[PDB]
DNA sequence: CGGCGTACG
DNA sequence: CGTA
DNA sequence: GCCG
């Protein structure tokens, strides 16, 4: 079992779901306390279990697995022996965890803001609504739309939405294309946001495109909230006899960068962090969603495909549905 | 022990 | 600070 | 918390 998540296929559904969920509770709780290293270890350990070919039934099966040490192994041991891990349950029922989780679900609210509100004594969404002086306009929109944004969108919704986005994009710039990225490209049937990547086959024609797209979507009445090359929005999505708010991200890239942007926005979040860590630490190359830089030659690798990028990093190709780290 | 994605709004 |  |  290789040490980086980008070195191993990770499917969306797997054979260790309960174990991985428990470790991800501990990862989440570490992040709420600002312990990013511990968050990464617990996330990586969870992802190792997602990549295994069969269920873990005995503690011996953890021997030699990367990112399993004393703590993660004890968590698994307790789940295997008793069906529950006391540490995980203590986290689940703690006021700190429950409130930090609730607050960081709000669009516009990160750990730092949530922690500040927690220390100020706030605990519920209504607590925040009663103090609107404390909220940015972004947080006000996230709070108003929180209920809708808590419910998953289906792939059928995504497809109808893509058609709406494509019409606006085609008026903004004929020939420009829209590609579905994010979790739905990785095979999810349900999800909580929708990601689209926009480009044009003629290098440079995409300059200035995103404002033109947003203005047209706004004119069509589809934008419930928006604040360039990335737009993090709340869209109005049709529902039987009504509608609901959905989180939608729109990104523009020049076609020369499209393989890097697609690889970037397809995720998963942990996959991306692991891939960029691997690139820098193992290959000495600096990766982002624009390109791949050799700091010794001071050159950029001109990729024509995601397959090109994996080859250049010396990795076996992973299709998007095996990037669910 | 140091390191832990790398950007953009 | 927030977003991915 | 774990790797190297
Ligand atoms: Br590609
Ligand atoms: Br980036
Ligand atoms: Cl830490
Ligand atoms: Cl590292
Ligand atoms: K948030």
């Amino acid at each position: 079992m290789p040490a980086y998540a980008c070195q191993r296929p990770t499917p969306l559904t797997h054979h260790n779901t309960g174990l991985s969920e428990a470790l991800e509770i501990l990862a989440e709780a570490a992040g709420f306390e600002g312990s990013e290293g511990r968050l990464l270890t617990f996330c990586r350990a969870a992802s190792v279990l997602k990549a295994l070919p069969s269920p873990v039934t005995t503690l011996s099966q953890l021997q030699g697995l990367p990112h399993f040490g004393e703590h993660s192994s004890r968590v698994v041991q307790e789940l295997l022996e008793h069906g529950v891990c006391e540490e995980v349950e203590r986290v689940r029922r703690s006021e700190r965890y429950q409130t930090m989780k609730l607050f960081t679900q709000i669009f516009g609210v990160g750990v730092k803001t949530a922690d500040r509100w927690y220390r100020e004594g706030l605990r519920t969404l209504d607590d925040l609504r009663e103090q609107p002086q404390k909220l940015t306009q972004q947080q006000k929109a996230g709070l108003q739309h929180h209920q809708d944004l808590s419910t998953p969108v289906l792939r059928s919704d995504v497809d109808a939405l893509q058609q709406v986005v494509e019409e606006a994009v085609g008026q903004a710039l004929p020939g420009a294309t829209v590609t579905l990225t994010g979790g739905f490209r990785r095979g999810k049937l349900q999800g909580h946001d929708v990601d689209f990547l926009i480009t044009h086959p003629k290098e440079g024609q995409e300059a200035g495109l995103l404002p033109r797209v947003m203005c047209r979507l706004q004119d069509q009445g589809l934008i419930l909230y928006h604040q360039f090359e990335r737009s993090f929005c709340i869209f109005r999505l049709p529902q039987p006899g009504s509608w609901k708010a959905v989180r939608v991200d729109l990104v523009v890239a020049p076609v020369s960068q499209f393989p890097f942007a697609l690889l970037g926005w397809t995720g998963s979040k942990l996959f991306q962090r692991e891939l960029r860590r691997f690139s820098r630490k193992e290959k000495g190359l600096w990766l982002n969603s624009h390109g791949l830089f050799d700091p010794e030659q001071k050159t950029f690798f001109q990729a024509a495909s995601e397959e090109d990028i994996f080859r250049h990093l010396g990795l076996e190709y992973l299709p998007p549905e095996q990037r669910n780290a």
